[PDB]
């Protein structure tokens, strides 16, 4: 049929622009994916990466996770109870988030039929011609035709895939896809990876594992979550170390193989060996550009395989648009919202708006979390002439009577010293990501560390820290730390 | 002889007390009865937040949060013997107790480490303008520990439960007591709607032993007034929904010892229930008496606070009151603020008065209350057009933990004439959290549209804040209505 635009997945990008663009602009729009619930065999679906296999499922995993923590830390508040008659019963969890997930998918299906205007379509879509959407039974182009989409616009919002190194014996590892249907909880695990996705996963199997367990992360690089304040990175690594997590930093996996007992047997660049349950890779994530037969179009894509894309989302080609993930810009649900939202409005409003991609408050569901907007201090040293960075690190009181002693709460505001103007500010410990929320706010109004300060302290809290730094820690001065 | 004689060594008393010394290389005496928490006195070196208030009930509700953690972890596929589980109060006060004890310590150390900055032990009182007596005790005519000379008097001996003088008020204890009580009570009646009475509710709900009952007694209809409405009616399911007993339009008339040692209430409504602590928490009042305001003429108010204006300043030149002594905004982080000015102002020549306006604040209540600014009835008596912005949804975390009382509720209180934000109301798990960079916003002039323009952090109750774009109702002159004409 013909549609005002058709829209090539129904995630966090593709359904913000869809329903936008149906409810809104009173357009008549057609979203296609793959799968109308969760999981195997294409992992995401209707609700997209985030609802299904991302940051809704690996909250819930975390939440969990978080658990192991809390009954150790009752102890030191005075709770009793028989530490042997503890389980992490792991497939009550796998199941509580299955229904969960399953719940949106529902709702999302419900939206599609409610929603006049918005048409759901199952399968796999790719560019037939410009104007033209085709549907088909599998990713392979040769498949048989389920439907043909005319489309004055369409939208690519196909997102991204986990990448799986070329490396011998790849085919005994997972990504996070199935690292969410694990049927059992593994005794021994090796994340690969020092970003968000490794950590937050060593954290989850870290608490579920089962007796005399063992949780190793690897990255190739000295100090993990590049991109994060270093401070935050290495008090990170302390405490994930402290809760019984090994971090081997500078190794990589040379080859897997398998030990007679089907146990993962893993050899690193390095020499060192490990033999593990499960290998979870999570070294990256590409667009998925692949299936949508770009080249019947000629849409200009990166050699990474990113659509390219203006400020306002569009492609080289008119009426053809990508948001989200499959751009390669910033990898976040509510970024890939805001370009879905951006897009409708300058198109079919004509009320033309770019995404700020700066100043994102993100955060990492770490044990402890991080919570995080803006620069940090190296970026903004060679951007700024002054740099000043306010730091306040303490272990919290609670965390002295709880036995938690390791785990310190970092605060850290870094500014334009010429002028006072907040450029990053970044947190470690619990609450971290609920403090940072209301700190994209105040560096969308380009807040100075003085109307920090000069804020009242909630009290007691962590955030207060926020509004307690009077004086620098240190500078950087023309790109030159100074204490 | 001292450049800045502080009376109270307490939240106010010290911020001012090292500022000065620190920053202004001033001479400060600090005058408090007590240098470490507890009975005679409970307020101590640090005030009654660091002894007797924000911290050790911080600790302790905190340690209330685990019956929730205990129980919410079953969800999420925690096994254990359940009937094994055990609340042991008197670990959690031993621990309080060091937690505090190591403050106390941590403060006198600052006062040896500090030059110029001194601690006098006892009890302040004006003899003139210009010299403070340190007494032995809170009798005018004790023994003269010190006399001593000030340019400037500064004035930080905060507040005091106050006790309703009904027959039997001897039987029953404020949150000083509450704080050393010797085993958890099986029966407690807290007496008051305030954030005190609701804090220690769910203290003694999560440390009770079994067969054990909290009931919060209210003299009006609905607790915590001065809350978002929405946030006061909500409280009080999920207080009810963990088991607390919410008796609103009550108030006791007096207390009997029983035989056997536990209190007999008697209420105005001629009610009666059988307790083993009444925790009165009805009020604090300003600690004006030991001072002797009749000995150099400090004017107080009509409700007995010392009278100050905004650079807190007396009637009397060199007379300066901070904190909890004004009865005004009775929390720590004002004291402070208030201190920080008083001396950039007198000895920074650099003149700062306290915003009392847009102050954040929390009721750490399970699940807690995170505010700043106006609740929408004040602001719609003050502006024409009030847009009122509500999200009330259960997180999906207590689907799944089994607590779906939990409603997470967000509340923005705008202008409507402009956007600009008035008011921010939170309830649910980490409000307090949330809440505190709020503070800034509203002090930035934050509109509505700042806050939804907002990319969220996802996912978090807090992104919630950012997703609200579309008025609940207005108040227009004073009227609640859903629609604008
Ligand atoms: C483990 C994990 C955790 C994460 N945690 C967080 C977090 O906590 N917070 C956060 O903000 N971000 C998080 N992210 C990132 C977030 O999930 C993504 O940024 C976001 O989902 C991308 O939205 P999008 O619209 O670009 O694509 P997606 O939401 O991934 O939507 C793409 C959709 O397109 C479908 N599709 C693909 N190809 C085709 C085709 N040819 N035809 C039809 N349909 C197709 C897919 O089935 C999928 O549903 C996480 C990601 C992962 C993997
Ligand atoms: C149970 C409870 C919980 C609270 N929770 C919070 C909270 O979570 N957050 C918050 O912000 N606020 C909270 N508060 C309020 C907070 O404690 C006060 O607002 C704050 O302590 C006031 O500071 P201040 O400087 O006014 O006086 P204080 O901190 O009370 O200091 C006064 C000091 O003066 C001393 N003193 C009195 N008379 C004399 C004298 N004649 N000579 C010498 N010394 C004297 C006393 O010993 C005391 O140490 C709470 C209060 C209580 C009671
Ligand atoms: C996707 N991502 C990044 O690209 C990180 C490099 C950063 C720090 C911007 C991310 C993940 C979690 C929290 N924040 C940001
Ligand atoms: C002390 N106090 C009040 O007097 C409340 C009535 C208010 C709302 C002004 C308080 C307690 C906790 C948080 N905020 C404020
Ligand atoms: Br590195
Ligand atoms: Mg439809
Ligand atoms: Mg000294």
């Amino acid at each position: 049929k013909a549609f005002d635009l058709v829209v090539i997945g129904a995630g966090s990008g593709g359904l913000e622009a869809g329903w936008n663009a149906a409810t809104l602009y009173g357009k008549r729009v057609a979203v296609v994916d793959v799968q109308t619930s969760h999981g195997p065999p294409f992992y995401a679906a209707l609700g997209g990466t985030c609802v299904n296999v991302g940051c809704v499922p690996k909250k819930l995993m975390v939440t969990g996770a978080q658990y192991m923590d809390h009954l150790r830390e009752s102890a030191g508040f005075g709770w009793e109870f028989d530490g042997s008659s503890v389980k992490a019963n792991w497939k009550k969890l796998i199941a509580a988030k299955n229904e969960a997930v399953l719940d949106i998918n529902k709702s999302y299906e419900g939206m599609f039929n409610d929603t006049e205007g918005l048409d759901f379509f199952l399968g796999w879509g790719s560019l037939e011609s410009k104007n033209v959407v085709v549907v088909r039974e599998t990713a392979d182009p040769k498949s048989a035709v389920k439907e043909r989409l005319q489309a004055d616009h369409i939208l690519l919002a196909t997102g991204s895939w986990p990448q799986m190194p070329a490396i011998p014996g790849i085919e005994h590892c997972i990504s996070s896809n199935e690292a969410f249907y694990l049927p059992e909880p593994p005794r021994r695990v090796l994340t690969v990876g020092g970003g968000f996705i490794s950590v937050e996963f060593a954290g989850i199997f870290n608490a579920y594992k089962p007796p005399g367990g063992k949780v190793t992360l690897c990255y190739r690089n000295n100090l993990i979550l590049r991109g994060f304040d270093e401070t935050i990175r290495e008090e990170v690594t302390k405490q994930l170390t402290a809760n019984g997590i090994e971090i081997m930093t500078n190794e990589n996996p040379a080859k897997v193989s398998l030990n007679t007992d089907g146990s993962k047997h893993v050899t690193f660049e390095s020499g060192k060996t490990l033999d593990v349950d499960v290998v979870m890779m999570a070294i990256g994530r590409i667009p998925r550009t692949n299936d949508l037969q770009l080249g019947n179009v000629g849409v200009k894509l990166t050699p990474k395989g990113g659509v390219q894309v203006d400020e306002f989302s569009r492609t080289n080609v008119p009426n053809i648009y990508a948001i989200g993930d499959i751009t390669d810009r910033l990898m976040l649900t509510p970024v890939a919202i805001n370009e879905g939202a951006a897009l409708v409005d300058t198109v079919f409003g004509n009320k033309p708006r770019k995404t700020d991609h700066t100043r994102v408050a993100s955060a990492v569901f770490s044990i402890p979390p991080i919570g995080t907007c803006g620069l940090i201090e190296e970026v903004a040293a060679k951007e700024f002439e002054k740099v000043a960075v306010y730091m306040s690190s303490f272990t919290p009181l609670m965390h002295n009577i709880s036995g938690s002693k390791y785990k310190k709460f970092v605060a850290k505001i870094v500014t334009n010293h010429s002028d006072g103007t907040v450029l990053g500010v970044h947190l470690l410990g619990d609450g971290a990501p609920e403090i940072i929320q209301a700190v994209g706010v105040c560096l969308r109004l380009n807040a100075k560390i003085s109307d920090f300060y000069n804020t009242i302290g909630v009290h007691p809290t962590s955030a207060e820290e926020l509004c307690s730094m009077r004086t620098p820690s240190y500078y950087y001065v023309k790109g030159e730390k100074m204490e």
